DNA sequence: AGGTTAC
């Protein structure tokens, strides 16, 4: 549902027609008034101008999936006579809906300038650690939105965070990645992924193109991982190989979706390293085979991987990886158990 | 004089 919205340039939500940020970053000679809806990648507090009409101004940089991960976004200057009605943004990551913004050149970069009537709507950084990233906004310019643009805003937020959050809490890593064959009460799947580009006949090792994520209650971590893939701006000619590192092997249902991903993407290879083998003693074993037979490459995490995930996806803050007793022992029986699965 | 001010 979200992939195709951002392609044509214009997409509608509620009753308002939005223009993507990438498409907005181009220009015509004349000024054209668009609706925007994105993430605050950076902003500057509302200070009063020192020149010209001296109106109050706040600065935002909106981003959306049509811009790459590393892209800062569209420069937008929001102006107002009173100024005490401009959006009060508290931190980077807030979803932002802007209504009636003019698009023009300034010394060859595209900026947005606010119309007089410009209105807005803000949302908290949902995937932040705080609740109160969103404080009570000034009433004059504020817009009453519903649940429909709730989905959209949260979606953009979720994709943003799942591109600007590599680091994880160290006690979390210990507990979830404990590779003892049967454990309680992990319940959730933690998934740490790498991306590798094809250049010079060998994988270009991508440190900044990494990420990790954890599931919701009751979708799955495997599905949430697949959602950020289309929003990677992947070169269609270049072949890519994903290696994700999971805490639990994917269930039967997510193994099917990860298999149907290999069928949909002809330039993407999928390689899975898991810490435990999830066996529901139902169709989970078949799911490993089905994903396997679809082209995907699965194996058990060994000491090499456990060190690497601690060197990459954890906020060790200087502590080297401290292994638990029986890590190699459990990874051996599991390597036997995995080998037995692909045989049946 | 809609795009100066912000830059
Ligand atoms: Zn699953």
């Amino acid at each position: 549902q979200l992939n195709e919205l951002l392609n044509a340039g214009e997409y509608k939500i509620g009753e308002l027609t939005f223009q993507s940020i990438r498409s907005s970053q181009e220009l015509q000679k004349k000024n054209t008034i668009v609706n925007l809806f994105g993430i605050v990648k950076d902003f500057t507090p509302s200070r009063q101008s020192l020149h010209g009409t001296k109106d109050w101004v706040t600065t935002v940089y909106l981003w959306d999936p049509t811009c790459d991960t590393s892209s800062i976004g569209l420069q937008i200057h929001l102006f107002s006579k009173q100024g005490n009605d401009l959006p009060v943004i508290k931190q980077v990551g807030q979803p932002l809906l802007l209504h009636q913004i003019t698009l023009r050149s300034y010394r060859d970069r595209t900026q947005g300038l606010s119309k007089d009537q410009f209105r807005y709507a803000l949302w908290p950084d949902f995937s932040s650690n705080s609740k109160d990233t969103l404080c009570p906004q000034p009433m004059p310019r504020l817009m009453k939105t519903g649940d429909k643009e709730e989905q959209f805003a949260l979606l953009l937020n979720k994709i943003w965070d799942e591109q600007t959050n590599h680091s994880m809490d160290p006690p979390t890593f210990t507990f979830n990645f404990n590779n003892e064959p049967w454990v309680r009460g992990r319940h959730e799947t933690y998934l740490c992924y790498e991306v590798e580009r094809m250049h010079n006949d060998t994988w270009v090792k991508l440190n900044q193109r990494r990420g990790f994520l954890a599931n919701q209650a009751p979708r799955h971590a495997e599905l949430c991982f697949l959602d950020v893939i289309p929003f990677w701006k992947l070169d269609l000619d270049q072949d890519y190989r994903v290696t994700c590192f999971t805490s639990w092997s994917p269930c039967f249902s997510c193994a099917q979706e990860m298999a149907k991903f290999i069928s949909k993407n002809k330039h993407v290879s999928l390689c899975i390293k898991t810490a435990r083998i999830y066996d529901d003693q139902g169709r989970a074993q078949e799911g490993l085979r089905t994903l396997a037979e679809a082209g995907a490459k699965i194996s058990i995490m060994t000491y090499s991987e456990f060190k690497h995930c601690w060197d990459t996806f954890v906020d060790h803050q200087g502590a080297p990886f401290q292994p638990w007793d029986g890590l190699d022992e459990h990874s051996q029986d599991l390597s036997g158990r995995l080998r037995a699965i692909l045989q049946n």
